[PDB]
This record gives structure tokens, sequence and C-alpha cells, in this order.
């Protein structure tokens, strides 16, 4: 199974000029950290998979993302960028790696953390998928977008354990946490 996690504006934007479209929302980052870091299985870590631009968009003080194995996708790089644990040239290759002995006993959950083309590839996964979507309830000028969610294929869950249902607000920006699950 794969999990994708994203924060999206009302106009489906995720990024602008290599940064977020909105000012930083600390508590949104805290939600992302909690969901991507937490494993129920003692000793294991979750794997975060991200594109190269997403990696370099994270402040160096937060790289690698603490408590998670960090894998970057790139076809141009020849080794992981400084601080990253792994580099793959495709999502299928990254998932192949999670099955091989160097990672198979270390990794619990797999989280896809952006950007656009990585989400798009993940959404063609034949196995089970969940989409953890933070709805940023404003329009923001964006140049990178999340793809459309097919509501004949996914369902919006009424709630999810450990995920707050209530509207959040930081810096005058309202947002909320949703979880979608691929149909059987
Ligand atoms: N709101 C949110 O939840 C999120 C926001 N962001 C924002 O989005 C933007 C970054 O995302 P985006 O611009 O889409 O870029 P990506 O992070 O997807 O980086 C694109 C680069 O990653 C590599 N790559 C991406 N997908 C694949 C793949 N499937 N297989 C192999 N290589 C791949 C390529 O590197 P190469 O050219 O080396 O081959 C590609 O040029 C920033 O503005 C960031 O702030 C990012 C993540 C989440
Ligand atoms: C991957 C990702 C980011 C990437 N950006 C940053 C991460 C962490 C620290 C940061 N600190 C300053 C600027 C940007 C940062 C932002 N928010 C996200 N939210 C949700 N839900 N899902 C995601 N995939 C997110």
């Amino acid at each position: 199974s794969l999990n994708c996690i994203v924060a999206v504006s009302q106009n489906m934007g995720i990024g602008k000029n290599g940064d977020l479209p909105w000012p930083p929302l600390r508590n949104e980052f805290r939600y992302f950290q909690r969901m991507t870091t937490t494993s129920s299985v003692e000793g294991k870590q979750n794997l975060v998979i991200m594109g190269k631009k997403t990696w370099f968009s994270i402040p160096e003080k937060n790289r690698p993302l603490k408590g998670r194995i960090n894998l970057v996708l790139s076809r141009e790089l020849k080794e992981p960028p400084q601080g990253a644990h792994f580099l793959s040239r495709s999502l299928d290759d990254a998932l192949k790696l999670t099955e091989q002995p160097e990672l198979a006993n270390k990794v619990d959950m797999v989280w896809i953390v952006g950007g656009s083309s990585v989400y798009k590839e993940a959404m063609n996964h034949p196995g089970h998928l969940k989409l953890f979507v933070t709805r940023i309830m404003q329009d923001f000028e964006s140049d990178t977008f999340f793809p459309e969610i097919d509501l004949e294929k996914y369902k919006l869950l009424p709630e999810y354990p450990g995920v707050l249902s209530d509207v959040q607000e930081e810096k005058g920006i309202k947002y909320k946490f949703e979880v979608y699950e691929k149909n059987d």
C-alpha cells in the first residue's frame, strides 16, 4: 500500500516558484511530520519518497526529514543529494528498493510527499492507496498542481483515527484535514 500526503489550495496548487504558495503554517508541518513519522511497529521507520525539487525546497535545517528514511527521485543525479539516504530514477525503482534486503526489514509505511509528477505516478499504483489531503481553504497563485481525485475511484472518509476533523487556522488561513481511500 502507498500513502500520499499533500497540502492543496482551493485551486489545486501545491507550489509556487520553488516554495509553498502560502506562508509557512507551522501546525500543518506538524501534522505532516506526525503522519509521516509515526509507525506502529517498533524499531522501523517510514520511508518518504519525494522529487528533487521537493527535497531542495525543504530548509536544510530540516533535511533529512528526521526519523524517516528519505529517498529522492531524479534521473539527473548520480548519488543522493547531501543528507538524503537513497536515490531512485523512478517510483517503481524506489518501490523495488523497499522490497530488497537493504530496506525490507527497516521500512514500515511508504509516504509519497511530492511533487506533482510523483503524486501522478503514485496514483497509478495497482495496490491500495490513501490520499491524506490538507485542504487550504483559499486560492493561492501556484505553478505546480495536485491532480484531480476521481470520486468514482476514491472515497472521502468521514474521519480517520488520529486525524482532527475540525477546521484549523494559522496566519489567518483556514484549513482542514481529509483522508481519501481507493475503492476496493
Ligand atoms: N503543498 C505540498 O504538499 C507540497 C508542496 N511542494 C511544493 O511543490 C514544488 C516542488 O514540486 P514539483 O515542482 O512538482 O517537483 P518535484 O519535487 O516532483 O521535483 C521534480 C524533479 O524530480 C524528479 N522526478 C519527479 N518525479 C519523478 C519520477 N516520477 N521519476 C523520476 N524522477 C522524478 C525529476 O528530477 P530530474 O530533473 O533530476 O530527473 C523532476 O525534474 C515546490 O514549489 C514545493 O514547495 C512539494 C511537495 C508537497
Ligand atoms: C512535503 C511537504 C512540504 C514541503 N515543505 C516543507 C516541509 C517541511 C518543512 C518546511 N519548512 C519550510 C518551508 C517548507 C517546508 C510542506 N507541507 C507539506 N504538507 C503536507 N500535508 N504534505 C506535504 N507533502 C508537505
